[PDB]
């Protein structure tokens, strides 16, 4: 009774133990067979009890499992848990059944990787079962043929007459046989967001969460167990990404035997879930990456796999429009002809795309108020969004609007009209995070409201790009539309009523572009990436800071999703000065566009500006469809070198930094990846090199003074 | 505005923070005054929300806390959670009111360190309220007069007329201001109890537990946040020991601006506690150490505070019994002639003590019954227990009892008459570890039944000493006298039914001398140690073994209550084969006893015994009372080295041990510690050296052959 | 390397001070803070060059550097302390001095009064600032 | 004769040797170092101080090696690229606490500052003038300080 999954080179092992028991096996590299499922003594561990209480060498405790519980002889921390009517938490899933089919379903309100064809990856769903609850749980399995990818999901059914209420509902677990691993996730800050963090596992509980509502910019949604050796370049890598936008936890568990249980989905802290009988829950998936050539590997398996299977509408292959978003040139304070004015500068330049940001709505002249009232200033625009957005297409550019649909101001009139409609709870003070509240998504009649409001308004004009933010994350979370037993369902059941109204909007405008954004990378996580093929990274636009900023971004999402923005000097964010050709280097090795004021820049600088553009025309493609290799760390050195390369290998384009300048240096050397060895590739200025020697000789940097410097070089075979 | 506790060399402080904010400020060596004028504004935190609107510079997710809530702004793991009537889980507590005592309040049916006089240790108990619903919760801090302790818990109290239930209930919480630590925790097994575990911290959440219902052989519950360069002799250590002996959580979660929060107390997982009106909630203590000293100094600090102020009865300054156990001489299979006859020879080689095993009760000759069942085994002692003691006492040795009160085999009178007195759940099977179950202690009925049985079964006989064993961990946890929304309450309910049952049975008989064990040390605990002033340090008695458990032990652990015996070889647990020679000074190291058969034992072998129990009345007031100094670590090399000196630094003990012989080797040497430096030493059957020298030069070791040696050196001041 | 003039001080102070730039093309404010510095200079000269020397934190070690410098007597000390690459949304700064005497109070001129067992085992917030390269110095007095 | 002095004052002893040739023949110096000493135990770090024009003494701290390890000179001057120093550092030892046994040069020209772990764990700290390139004649009569 094996169940052998096969996902491009890996395998995914599991087995029919005893009584209905389902036992993890094996994942890694593919094998034809698994014989050794099958024999091997058993051990009697001291204080790991028996479910059959006869043999002393069977428990739960020492069993590796797929979806394992607590209080049953295993003393882990359970992938799920589920209180009765009489109080106990004590629940048995045993083996019912299971159906292979070709392809991968769709998961119910909630996104996920997807198949347009049946052949790109098969589906084995294994139904387990309680008979006394009546609780059903079916476990969710698919293995793409083409990447080393494995997504893993659960589905709770109450086919009892009792109501079941869910403590705990992880979209998986996974126990392996050893622990002799580093372990890699994602913190950070506001302004410094993904930052890589390595470190060895401990015998006990390591974990990444939020409970702010969101994915945040604390927490990522992604950790990985990496192999003691293993680089950017080779050793084995386990990726564990989380699709979902909302409160999440990724947890490693080792035990006093050396297994390491890896386990994750929506944070059970502050989570419930009731099901009355005849309901049902479905959780987000998490797409697990295996790699034995390196974390480049990994990523580029979730680059190709995200960029062409997750992210969705017309915009999923095309290249991305270089943008400008005017913000700094006028804040609040703008009107009709000084945005026009500025847009024929700009479209003279190059620039493809032109973004109206916060102010062009209601009252809104400061940050306090009017969020919620969606409707044109007409003292700002007399001739409404209708008449800047046809100006501004016939100069040449397309017109692009700023939202943030989720947030209300206390000082609006949706606010003194539907005081009930933000997140609250009876009696207490409402918090407030940039003097907003957050509107109740969980609630039927907000959801609706919005999805007919933001459509309208984005309907209204030939807009053909949408920003939509969120600045801030949930206080008093609650919602006066659910009973008391589901007040802590509010938190996903808001996730759930975004994912609807994202869905909804987008698709009655399939000709816009959408960008997700959260005071910037605070939602760079998957689950948005479905709904909006590209996300703000962060708001900090420093180009130094920027190299942490988008390395550890690029280690799960394509570069066709990371925004870069080149930006002013001193930076707003560090206070730093760095060349406007460093700041160009770095936001070109990204989803390029620009956020400054024109009016304030050097006639040199605007000169630099059109260059650049016309450069990133040439290599756009290349970097936002081409295969991505990191070379040199930013959080390992005083360098940062990565590299862009097509699929037929005849092309790459290669970007490096160095930050602080040394006296008397030594001579500087770059090695490259991914090029074909057989092949000779001229180095645009430099001269022509072999393919070999790149790779395992590599080039010779010219000597540099000054400080934060860039460098970027085109290469093209012979 | 500003508390300031004054615990021996160190200093704790605290400020009342606008309207009723309580925050932390500093923590570490004393200092006469923290200046209160806080030297810079506090930050505008990007998406960190504001309680109060016009303010934004004010966030709990931002003010370093003592009782942090979640929900209210902070997004950090809160110290507590209490979910009201309506579902939100939002509470709000503020300063009421404060008071100073001289002295230390006992803990409501809870163990906890205390002062024999009022001069001893200050309380400051600061009452915080959430006036909305009535939540009243008052911290508790008690710092004593000559030691680095200061500890801390909590208590609610319902003021309200509704029904709060509180979902976690930590006893303390503080954050640090910078993060820059390692952290020590003692993970482990059953054989291999607390190894010292040292690892660098995490940006997210890292955390030692145990869900066992036992404090567990998995997780000792002590964590310490420690400088990077800290050791044995030197640097800062911040302890933090959870007095309890149940499930518990000791937590540290390190957030984006570089602040670690160390929590401890109840595992919040599987937990909740009701609260009617009026009905109050007291939390086990936590004894939190500072130390520049190193981590020699934090040790020795909890091991005065627990030898002298935590352990209790006639026996806590007395000088422990050298004690043999009779398990392999005779197994289940024994009767009265068997024991005397041989009892009389261990009187002659010096024992001081003979303790009767497992299998003097009901139809013992298996571990698949009779737990459960207290009455003598006629068949086996037809004399019964006053027969075999008073006949053991005329050849002089004292008598010794094994009991496992906390345990029912199905296959048992108890059980069969009954089968709802143990920890169950409906309807589920009832999972058996060691073929037996877990008695339910939350019930008033089965502690009183023990209480009585166990009472006059050591009243029938003149025992002066037990074995109190436990060989389980609980599963399907649940109470048949407990209401559905109760039933999370049973872990918490039984383990303060067994301390009100040890405490009264304990109470009756003042004249013996308690040990507690379980599997080993199971629960090796500051809880356990109130009621049992030693305890069984590990089932495994390996000589190599136990220089990593001993040493682990150490950290926490006085001496005194430290279980070392010398057993048989080839070892039963690993099969090792250590000289006689060695298993002695490492047993010496600790509480010394012997378990093994002293018939299968040659001539030359019993003179070493003889040797060894008399070596040890010598230096035994030395060894348990002493003060202990680790000098090598086995968890860092192939050697262990240890000492112990008098008080007036006049006599020392050193203890040294190389595992694995190394050919041609270097010479060795060995420096002290805690010596007097200005103070001559006769190293007896070496000579006299400078209390200076041994410090500061060290002692050339002598060069040795064969695995596993060990030497020991009686040092006398001249 | 772009480095405020004031950090230039800071840093050339910290060692035998001197200067090594044409006045003839400095603007009025540069001529000014020169000045300045020249003043403050004469000033701790005596502790910074015959006064006993503290090194706090390391510039081989992180991405800060810190010094101080402390007078036989312990009643006079100067605390230079530098931070090179800033950081966005950064942590709270704090800092730890060395040398001084546990029973006295020293002003920290335009801070305030801090116990020297407070500076030496508690320690002192750092203000919040942006910008590469900055350099802050304290001057100590007992009371 | 070997110069030792010790001051009442410091923690430093100063070392130095002096060469004499009372024989009848030509004595040849290829080496003659100012100190050496032979620690019984070599579990240690070491600090010198690498460098360059424009950088000069940055702190390297390194674990020691069963073999040799040298910071020399041999450019006539004692260098901005080795300076005449290097220490013994107890593993724990930092800033503020820990066993430390530095060894200063006072020579402005080539050097030779080296450190030898052999197979039983001793560690020989050896420092004075390069002997690479170095000789010096000791007629009868004459003599050498170092």
């Amino acid at each position: 009774k094996q169940f052998h999954l096969r996902a491009g080179k890996a395998s995914y092992v599991m087995q029919l133990f005893r009584s209905g028991y389902l036992a993890h096996v094996y994942w890694g590299k593919a094998v034809r067979d698994v014989r050794g499922a099958r024999a091997f003594p058993r051990l009697d561990r001291a204080f790991s009890p028996n479910p059959d209480p006869s043999d002393r060498t069977f428990s739960l405790d020492t069993l590796l499992q797929e979806y394992p519980a607590y209080g049953n002889t295993d003393f882990r921390a359970p992938a799920y848990q589920v209180q009765l009517e009489n109080g106990s938490t004590v629940t048995d899933l045993r083996y019912k059944t299971h159906r292979i089919y070709k392809g991968k379903p769709r998961l119910n309100g909630l996104p996920a990787t997807y198949v347009e064809h049946e052949q790109e990856a098969e589906t084995l769903e294994i139904v387990l079962g309680d008979a006394l609850i009546g609780l059903e749980v079916t476990l969710q399995y698919t293995a793409y043929e083409k990447w080393n990818v494995i997504t893993r999901s659960a589905r709770f059914e109450n086919k009892g007459g009792e109501r079941l209420k869910l403590l705990r509902a992880l979209s998986m677990s996974v126990d392996f046989p050893t622990a002799d691993y580093d372990w890699i996730h994602l913190p950070g800050a506001w302004g410094r967001e993904r930052w890589i963090e390595r470190r060895p596992l401990v015998t006990g509980v390591q974990a990444a969460e939020s409970r702010r509502g969101a994915s945040s910019h604390q927490q990522n949604p992604f950790i990985a167990l990496v192999a003691k050796n293993a680089d950017e370049h080779q050793g084995e890598v386990y990726g564990f990404s989380f699709v979902y936008s909302g409160n999440f936890l990724a947890q490693i568990e080792v035990d006093q035997f050396g297994t390491a249980r890896v386990s994750m989905g929506i944070n059970p802290f502050d989570f419930t879930w009731l099901l009355q009988p005849g309901e049902s829950f479905q959780t987000p998936e998490v797409v697990m990456v295996y790699s034995d050539q390196g974390l480049n590997g990994m990523s580029q398996t979730y680059h190709e796999l995200y960029r062409t299977r997750l992210a969705r509408g017309a915009f999923r292959d095309r290249e991305r429009p270089i943008l400008i978003n005017n913000w700094e040139a006028t804040y609040f304070d703008f009107n009709e002809e000084k945005i026009v004015n500025i847009a024929r500068t700009e479209a003279e330049l190059g620039i493809e795309l032109v973004v109206l940001d916060d102010g062009w709505f209601g009252e809104r002249d400061d940050d306090r108020r009017s969020l919620g009232d969606w409707i044109v200033n007409r003292r700002k625009l007399p001739n409404g969004l209708d008449g800047l957005a046809k100006q501004v297409n016939e100069l040449g550019l397309q017109f692009g609007l700023w939202v943030e649909p989720e947030m209300v101001s206390p000082n609006s009139e949706l606010y003194r009209k539907h005081p009930d409609w933000c997140l609250h709870v009876p009696n207490r003070p409402r918090s407030e995070g940039r003097n907003q509240l957050v509107l109740d998504y969980s609630r039927e009649d907000v959801c609706d409201y919005i999805i007919e409001t933001i459509s309208n308004v984005l309907a209204s004009a030939p807009i053909t790009y949408v920003k939509w933010d969120m600045n801030r994350h949930m206080t008093e979370i609650g919602s006066s539309a659910l009973p008391p037993e589901r007040q802590r369902e509010t938190a996903h059941r808001y996730m759930l009523g975004l994912y609807r109204v994202m869905d909804e909007i987008t698709s009655r405008l399939p000709h816009i572009l959408f960008e997700s954004c959260s005071g910037g990378g605070g939602r760079f996580d998957p689950g948005m990436l479905y709904y909006m093929p590209q996300t703000w990274t962060s708001d900090n636009t420093d180009a130094v800071s920027r190299l942490k900023i988008q390395y550890g971004t690029s280690l799960v999402y394509p570069i066709s999703a990371m925004g870069a923005h080149v930006s002013a000097v001193p930076n707003h964010q560090v206070g730093r000065v760095a060349s406007l050709k460093t700041r160009g280097h770095v936001a070109m090795s990204g989803n390029f566009g620009y956020e400054l004021d024109i009016t304030k820049l050097t006639e040199t600088e605007k000169q630099m500006m059109k260059q650049q553009v016309a450069f990133y025309k040439d290599v756009r493609r290349l970097v936002q469809f081409g295969t991505f290799y990191r070379l040199l760390s930013p959080f390992e050195g005083n360098e940062a070198a990565w590299m862009f390369v097509s699929a037929d290998r005849s092309e790459a384009l290669v970007a490096y930094f160095r930050v602080l300048a040394e006296a008397n240096a030594p001579l500087s050397y770059l090695r490259l990846k991914g090029l074909d060895s057989n092949q000779d590739y001229e180095i645009e200025g430099l001269g022509v090199y072999g393919g070999d020697e790149l790779v395992y000789a590599g080039v010779a940097l010219p000597y540099r003074s000054s400080d934060f410097i860039s460098m970027m070089w085109r290469l093209k075979a012979v």
